[PDB]
């Protein structure tokens, strides 16, 4: 069937591993064990479309198993602005490894169960439309967005 590679990136922290591993496997890591380079694979219903995701959940060597990405969840989480601001550096390698300006990605803003909130909505929106992408805040703990993110990548992917 169809088969979409999606990449996961972002810093240290912010919550790529828990967010993949609650899309594929509907429970929450609530532990941190830094990540090398893991890979998911499910089979699933997007928009009628059978198909075959493969998910990359990257370090906070990244570049060459970056590369075969078709897009990319770019994540920050909402109460580490130091995060927020990485943004900017994962997009110019996302830039790099795709040698491409055009290539389909997702602003994703994580951890937004937690109220200890230092990037607001509305900044990371602006970020999001200077890129001509979407804004979409996610909480691994709760499920609120997850699949609304992953999905939306697809359909962004779908676009290109
Ligand atoms: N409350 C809350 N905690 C979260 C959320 N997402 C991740 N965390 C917590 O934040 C910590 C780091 O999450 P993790 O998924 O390991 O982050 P990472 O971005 O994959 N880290 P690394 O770059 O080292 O691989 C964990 O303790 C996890 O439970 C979230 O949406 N809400
Ligand atoms: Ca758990
Ligand atoms: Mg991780
Ligand atoms: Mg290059
Ligand atoms: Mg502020």
């Amino acid at each position: 069937m169809t088969e979409y590679k999606l990449v996961v990136v972002g810093a240290v922290g912010v919550g790529k591993s828990a967010l993949t591993i609650q899309l594929i496997q509907n429970h929450f890591v609530d532990e941190y064990d830094p990540t090398i380079e893991d890979s998911y694979r499910k089979q699933v219903v997007i928009d009628g479309e059978t198909c075959l995701l493969d998910i990359l959940d990257t370090a906070g060597m990244r570049d060459q198993y970056m590369r075969t990405g078709e897009g990319f969840l770019c994540v920050f989480a909402i109460n580490n602005t130091k995060s927020f601001e990485d943004i900017h550096q994962y997009r110019e390698q996302i830039k790099r490894v795709k040698d491409s300006d055009d290539v389909p990605m997702v602003l994703v803003g994580n951890k937004c169960d937690l109220a200890a909130r230092t990037v607001e909505s509305r900044q990371a929106q602006d970020l999001a439309r200077s890129y001509g992408i979407p804004y979409i805040e996610t909480s691994a703990k709760t499920r609120q967005g997850v699949e609304d993110a992953f999905y939306t990548l697809v359909r962004e992917i779908r676009q290109h």
